[PDB]
């Protein structure tokens, strides 16, 4: 992705769009940590870099070349794949795609309505209602102002290495208007559907897994030998092919070049950041509709690509991934050298960041352990220094008690002395005394039955 054309917002007639909410917790003092919020302003004390540089310099560039031998073979591979799953190309009914059906969550309230709406001071929830599902205000805002509006482009507020906040290196998030929100769920639903309820290998896809229990599944999908990796500013990298490439799988898929305009849209950007307005081609708008499922499906063609380019030969048939945006785990009965493959990536304009073994990988930043007692279930285990890093901040301390039961369902499959002083520390502070806190028999004996029933 690049940007073609910055300039000021009022030179176009947008209006501007308008400190970080995190604060240290009650358990700052009782656990280590080194992050801190990524920066959020110029002017931060913590800066060594320029901040609005350093926000944009994601954006690479585009290589500017044709959908090549090996990308038509690896569409072609990846659409066979999917074709077993009868993805529905039909529009998602108005009232799932809005308000929630099975493997679509409902439209979240609390984000962003996007342009026109914020400079109108216009909130979701100003249009939409949760109990009364009432579509008569959407449908009316939706024939107002159309779709194919600007994205804005908001600061993504939350905790970074000590590295990041001095370079200034924040995630930018896009939020898309409500209508083009709405439209894309619309049209892509079924397929964000279908992709949340199979998770594996077949999709190539782990959006929306469930760690707790896809991760005994995926030794059992990845039975060769280990690749992984993941990559350094994936969606900002991506080049209008890998966009060209997406379309054609999804024209194989049934979708007709109308259907397939919304990727222009997601490609070829238009946005709004603060006092600025600028346009960009090529690169994935993260936070818009469909952008952690897309990014995978594109991950699933170049993870192809590449093979076939390197390894003349390879059999993609014997070849077996799960993407998560742009973190791999994958498996080929045969070595496999990652680094051969992100040198490669590197003629594609992409920055891949590759002995792998079931002790040493990570996926989605977790290790994998089986159970010492019952070997064919798999914890996902989630390091606690991550752990501790999060326990020291929050946005909202009245959410305390969320926060720590969460941060405790990932900690017990550290095992039972490290939770044991997980839970010491947190009851060191009198918060951790008021809290009603799991034990480690009783996530354990959940955990254990969860396998249970379905």
């Amino acid at each position: 992705g690049e940007i073609e054309f910055i300039e000021s917002s009022k030179d176009a007639g947008f209006p501007v769009i308008n400190k970080t909410k995190l604060e240290p917790s009650v358990f700052h003092q009782v656990f280590e940590g080194n992050k801190e919020p990524a920066v959020l302003r110029s002017g931060d004390p913590r800066l060594k870099a320029n901040f609005e540089e350093a926000i944009f310099s994601k954006y690479i560039g585009n290589v500017n070349t044709h959908v090549d031998e090996y990308m038509l073979e690896a569409v072609d591979h990846y659409a066979g794949q999917l074709a077993t799953l009868d993805i529905s190309t039909e529009p998602m009914k108005l009232e799932d795609a809005v308000y929630g059906t099975e493997g679509l969550e409902a439209l979240d309230l609390t984000t962003s309505a996007g342009y026109p709406y914020v400079a109108l001071g216009i909130k979701k929830r100003d249009i939409l209602s949760k109990k009364t599902k009432d579509l008569t205000k959407l449908k009316e805002c939706m024939d107002k102002y159309g779709l194919n509006l600007p994205m804005v482009t908001y600061v993504k507020d939350e905790l970074r290495s000590i590295e990041k906040v001095a370079k200034g290196k924040s995630r930018l998030i896009e939020a898309s208007s409500l209508n083009d929100s709405v439209a894309m769920r619309q049209t892509f639903g079924n397929l964000y559907k279908t992709f949340h309820l199979n998770p594996g290998v077949v999709t190539g896809s782990a959006v929306g897994c469930d760690p707790d229990l896809f991760w005994s599944k995926i030794p059992v999908m990845l039975d060769g030998h280990l690749i992984a990796f993941d990559y350094s500013g994936y969606d900002a990298s991506l080049s209008p092919v890998w966009f060209a490439c997406l379309k054609m799988i999804l024209e194989k898929l049934g979708y007709t070049h109308k259907e397939t305009n919304y990727i222009d849209y997601l490609c070829n950007s238009h946005h709004l950041y603060r006092d600025k307005h600028y346009f960009v081609r090529g690169g994935m708008p993260s936070g818009c509709s469909g952008t952690s499922i897309f990014n995978s499906m594109i991950n699933n063609i170049i993870i192809r690509t590449l093979m076939l380019k390197v390894y003349k030969g390879i059999d993609l048939d014997q070849f077996r991934m799960i993407a998560y945006g742009d973190d791999v785990i994958a498996s080929y009965p045969w070595p496999i050298d990652a680094s051969l493959l992100a040198e490669a990536g590197k003629g594609y304009g992409l920055i891949m960041t590759p002995e792998v073994t079931w002790t040493n990988v990570t996926f989605l930043k977790r290790y994998f352990r089986a159970d010492e007692q019952y070997p064919f279930l798999v914890h996902p285990v989630m390091p606690m220094k991550d752990i501790h890093e999060s326990i020291r901040w929050t946005k909202d301390p009245k959410n305390t008690q969320d926060h720590v039961r969460s941060l405790c369902l990932l900690a017990w499959h550290n095992g039972e002395h490290e939770y044991e002083e997980f839970i010491r520390k947190i009851r060191s502070v009198p918060v951790g005394r008021c809290l009603t806190l799991p034990a480690f028999s009783t996530l354990r004996r959940k955990w254990l039955d969860s396998f249970g029933s379905s």
